[PDB]
């Protein structure tokens, strides 16, 4: 419902659902809990192993009259071992096979960091750090602007990019379309104000995830690391405005100008989630909650951050 225009005339609801999970059906029951909440963005991909039970929970919430198909709009993602151009279109089509449907509304490349084929998610060496290709990510992108035009993909973007990864795209030879969007980290303690101010100078729309402060994986997450929502500022914004932090870090999002995604697999928290519409952060809400930004990414480990194309090197 409310919706920005993205730079290809299409229109994405600016808040969307994340359905991702931990490995411990579940991703059905609550996707159709969080359309009947008023959800009507909703993001998976291949990574998650989910894209039958999201499909499913969309077709069944479009075959019981709920919703239309033209009023969901459904991202899924190109996993990094399927970055060789030929191998682009058949993951597209193996995602649609699996949901169902004829078309995702916006598939992205979902990180910058390719990784060598075969039938691993993370190929990983003796030493734990990924096992990384070599594919020019503009043949990537190539690949992706053919699934567009075969009316795979609706729109398409990117993932995890920075500055200077956005700029070999955007400054690609015969570049047919720019990426709608980036989805990257983003939340208080992590704001990406610069890299944000660089996407909307090219039209680029900025996607927050961890916007709650992330799943906290024991895998990949710093348990050192402090927990977003129970931020003191955060906290006494929540007291002032009678809502939750978790609203608080959503609607900052929103009054920024970033589509925010937000996961949950519980019912009142997934029907919480869409009252971030119902009320407004004041000036000086918005500069408190900017001065929060400490560039803390939750996803934090030495098996992606040995990768040469790792985006978190570079200042943004
Ligand atoms: N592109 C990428 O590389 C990438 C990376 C990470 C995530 N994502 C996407 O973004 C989605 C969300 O990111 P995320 O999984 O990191 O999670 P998140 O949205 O930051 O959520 C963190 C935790 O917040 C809890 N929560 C939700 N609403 C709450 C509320 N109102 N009050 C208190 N707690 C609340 C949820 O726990 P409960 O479930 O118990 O409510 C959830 O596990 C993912 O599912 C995925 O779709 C993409
Ligand atoms: C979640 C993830 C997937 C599969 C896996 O095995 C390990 C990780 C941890 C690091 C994540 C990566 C997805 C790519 C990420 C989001 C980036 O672009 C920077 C951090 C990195």
């Amino acid at each position: 419902q409310q919706c920005v225009k993205l730079n290809d005339g299409h229109f994405m609801p600016v808040l969307g659902f994340g359905t991702y999970a931990p490995p411990e059906s579940k991703a059905l029951e609550v996707t159709k809990l969080a359309i009947e909440a008023g959800f009507r963005h909703i993001d998976s991909a291949h990574l998650y192993n989910n894209e039958e039970q999201v499909g499913l929970a969309i077709r069944s919430k479009i075959a019981d009259g709920s919703v239309k198909r033209e009023d969901i709009f459904y991202t899924s993602k190109l996993w990094s071992t399927f970055h060789r151009p030929e191998l682009v279109r058949p993951a597209l089509e193996n995602s649609l096979k699996k949901a169902q449907l004829d078309y995702v509304d916006l598939y992205l490349i979902h990180s910058p960091m390719s990784l060598k084929p075969g039938e691993e998610l993370s190929p990983t060496d003796e030493n734990g750090k990924v096992i990384f290709d070599i594919v020019d990510l503009c043949t990537t992108w190539e690949a992706m602007e053919k699934c567009k035009d075969a009316g795979l993909a609706k729109s398409i973007g990117v993932s995890n990019f920075n500055r200077r990864q956005l700029e070999m795209i955007l400054n690609k030879p015969g570049l047919k379309y720019k990426p709608v969007c980036n989805q990257v980290e983003c939340h208080p303690y992590f704001n990406r104000s610069k890299l944000l101010d660089f996407c909307k100078s090219k039209d680029i729309v900025l996607v927050a995830y961890s916007a709650l402060g992330s799943q906290r994986d024991k895998r990949w997450v710093d348990p050192n690391s402090p927990v977003l929502l129970e931020d003191p500022v955060l906290c006494a914004l929540a007291k002032k405005h009678k809502r939750t932090p978790a609203l608080i870090a959503l609607r900052y999002q929103l009054q920024r100008g970033v589509v925010v995604l937000a996961k949950s697999y519980n019912e009142q928290r997934i029907r919480q989630n869409v009252q971030v519409f119902e009320f407004q952060l004041t000036a000086e809400d918005m500069k408190a909650i900017d001065g929060l930004d400490r560039n803390l990414h939750y996803f934090n480990s030495d098996s992606f951050a040995s990768h040469p194309n790792y985006p978190y090197s570079d200042e943004y």
